[PDB]
């Protein structure tokens, strides 16, 4: 029983974190096999950031311009390329701790674990979601650049995020592990701001199913609804429209609770229209949208509470 | 910026988890040096649990009664004792991955990371608090017994919890690493239930300070209050009384925000009396009590947002 924001065990990833220094800037890198991946802005000075030309800045550097430390040991750099907004440093040593891994570009609404690091030392781990506006609502301080996000499937680490920057609203922006940004953001100092966000409807519904599997059905009602009718309500409350695809996804959860997806949607619209009346769901006072349907099945009993 | 329920990196602990089987029951154990620690109810049958005599049940077993697996490797048991509600199995191999560690008995209101495990394989990590009623609000399914709770200080793992059981309300109960239960609970099947709980006032206040450090002060007011006056309000709302000790603890946070502790208390009572008026704090719709003051300084900037 119970339900919590659960992160994946971070061990396989801790073994990959290193420190990367170039001139006066130090940040975190990811050491897999004989390559270290980090944000390219490690080669910038404060004023560089105002309008960097990374191609121009990088040609001016050599292999010995970079200092990579793994714990107490310095790794020798013997090559370097820029891949999009990332640097790849070839090093003279293969990481003995390299887990089986892939690089995946995550979709909005999906969740992942973040291992926050400073100076190449893991400091904490937490779960978060890729917002519709392509930001994540993280917890990062200075020096966290290079921290990564990942999921774990069997023994395989799927790396999906590397942290680059914080936006004026205190939310965070970064790239996948090929250095392509999530969202319309760039790695330089500008007036860029998060676009307006929206609530992840599929996740909220998943979470309501979670509440039921865990023996709670107070918010339910006798009504059902049309996709179209639900979506008129969604618009008004800044929720993403529900699509037939999302209804299909909620299949398995619908079956194990015996609650038709569109009936759940009827409950959801009632909650949005009537508020929660000072009550809680899964201990929360407002609707939660950072659990996917996958997260729910991961963590919940395969047997519902009644 | 940002603020999240942050768990400690779980790597040092993952390296210690094993599987312990006795007869038909399998659960998790903790392998440090040449000892494996697990819940003693691993030696019970379903009906045994109704009224076990652990002394009587254990004398009937031998070293070869236990099967310990670490990944694919079976560890040979060569001794066994009961320490309170725990079993200690001496094994023929010292765990090469044993971190520097201590066993500490945590106090109510304090927080820790939980590594949820099944069949000796870590499945997820999350943060939680020891409730005043000595339970934790965890997320555990069948087979999670033996999962542990810990904090990390420098390189030293402080183990503070081992999971034994779930209570009728779906909250969880377990022991410290000497096998002494937190709370008035016992490891057998009975009508035991969680006592009534209360909100952790010191943590709520810490969290309000966190909101300020992060640039939010909407809930503040021009008033101050007496310890006594605050506590009359606390009683009515099922919050723990505030004590001079708690005011001292909130010192450092009070200094860096420039907000007198008792002024913060005035804000708190206003919030409790007036509700949040459909607004949020740190993104939450109700007051949060699972962050200690220590957690706040850990994760927040040492420089407040303005």
């Amino acid at each position: 029983s119970g339900f919590r924001k659960m992160a994946f065990p971070s061990g396989k990833v801790e073994g990959c974190m290193v420190q990367v220094t170039c001139g006066t800037t130090t940040l975190n890198g990811l050491w897999l096999d004989d390559t270290v991946y980090c944000p390219r802005h490690v080669i910038c000075t404060a004023e560089d950031m105002l309008n960097p030309n990374y191609e121009d800045l990088l040609i001016r550097k050599s292999n010995h311009s970079f200092l990579v430390q793994a714990g107490n040991v310095q790794l020798r750099v013997i090559g370097h390329s820029m891949q999009n907004c990332l640097l790849r440093l070839k090093v003279d040593t293969s990481n003995p701790k390299t887990p089986k891994y892939k690089f995946v570009r995550i979709q909005p609404g999906q969740t992942f674990s973040v291992l926050a690091c400073y100076n190449g030392s893991p400091s904490g781990v937490y779960q978060c979601a890729m917002r519709p506006n392509h930001t994540i609502k993280g917890s990062f301080l200075n020096g966290s650049c290079g921290s990564v996000g990942f999921n774990i499937d069997y023994d395989c680490v799927s790396f999906c995020y590397m942290h680059h920057m914080e936006l004026p609203t205190g939310v965070h922006a970064g790239t996948d592990l090929e250095g392509k940004f999530y969202g319309p953001f760039v790695d330089r100092q500008t007036a860029q701001a998060a676009g307006t966000d929206t609530t992840i409807t599929l996740n909220v519904l998943a979470w309501l199913y979670a509440a039921v599997i865990n023996g709670d059905r107070w918010f339910l009602n006798r009504f059902t609804t049309t996709l179209n009718d639900f979506n008129l309500v969604a618009m008004k409350y800044n929720y993403e429209p529900l699509t037939q695809d999302h209804v299909d996804i909620l299949g398995p959860l619908s079956a194990q609770t015996g609650i038709a997806v569109l009936d759940m949607c009827a409950a959801l619209k009632e909650l949005l229209q009537n508020g929660m009346n000072g009550r809680t769901i899964l201990g929360a006072a407002a609707l939660e949208d950072e659990f996917t349907p996958f997260d729910v099945v991961r963590q919940c009993s395969g047997v519902t509470f009644q």
